[PDB]
């Protein structure tokens, strides 16, 4: 009915693959998408749009798409918008892509630094 | 006699910095540290460098550099480490303590979630 795609950068390194892998399997732990896929942008497999067909497939028409970054940058207003196709890969026209904020300053963000800076 | 300095990538955008500067400003508000400051790897400023020798003029002799990040790369395992001397910057008898990135904290899940539902 709904997925969610989470969307990350890709390194040549493993480690961002590896969150974004992680980060999916809590979210499917927590029993609230029917469908949940994880893309990256470059260097790395899955790629957005396979993540985004991949979804469809499963039979989402409405795909909620996270960008998990922490800032909005090229990535997340141009080269991302433009894999989606929602800036001038097809959406069946019963497909509605929704393409939501990065992470930001948020509390939990300061909390999580606050963590890191004591080595927790 | 210790200082917080936050480490962001940098961008040639604003948000990048933007990001930083609100977190510095969050954690000031906490009321935890004596010192606190930003640097942007790139693009931008306070640079790293710029950063450190601030946290040192001000008093710290010992610097926590978080690297606000979400996953280790080559940002965070070579670039970052090199900057601050690790592996342009002199710093003194002062330890510099490097930290871990942000990684796939339960926190981040929540978050996720929030903004699935655009909240
Ligand atoms: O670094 C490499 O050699 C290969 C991977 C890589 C490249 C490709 C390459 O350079 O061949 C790539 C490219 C760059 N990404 C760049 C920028 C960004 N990389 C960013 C992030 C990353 N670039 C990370 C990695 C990459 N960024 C990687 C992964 C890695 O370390 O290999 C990350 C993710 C870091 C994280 O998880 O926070 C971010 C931040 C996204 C956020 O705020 O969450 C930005 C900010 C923006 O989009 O303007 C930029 C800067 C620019 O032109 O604006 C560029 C060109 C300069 C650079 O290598 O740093």
């Amino acid at each position: 009915m709904e997925a969610l795609v989470l969307v990350g950068h890709g390194s040549r390194l493993p480690y961002s693959k590896e969150l974004l892998v992680k980060l999916a399997e809590k979210v499917k732990e927590r029993n609230l998408f029917p469908i949940v896929e994880i893309g990256l942008m470059e260097f790395s497999e899955p790629t957005i749009p396979q993540a985004v067909k991949k979804a469809i497939e499963q039979g989402a028409k409405r795909i909620i798409v996270v960008p998990v970054f922490l800032a909005h940058g090229i990535h997340t207003t141009r080269d991302i918008p433009r894999l989606l196709g929602l800036i001038e890969l097809e959406i069946p026209e019963d497909v509605e892509i929704i393409y939501r904020e990065p992470i930001g300053a948020d509390d939990r963000i300061v909390d999580i630094i606050i963590d890191r800076a004591f080595g927790r």
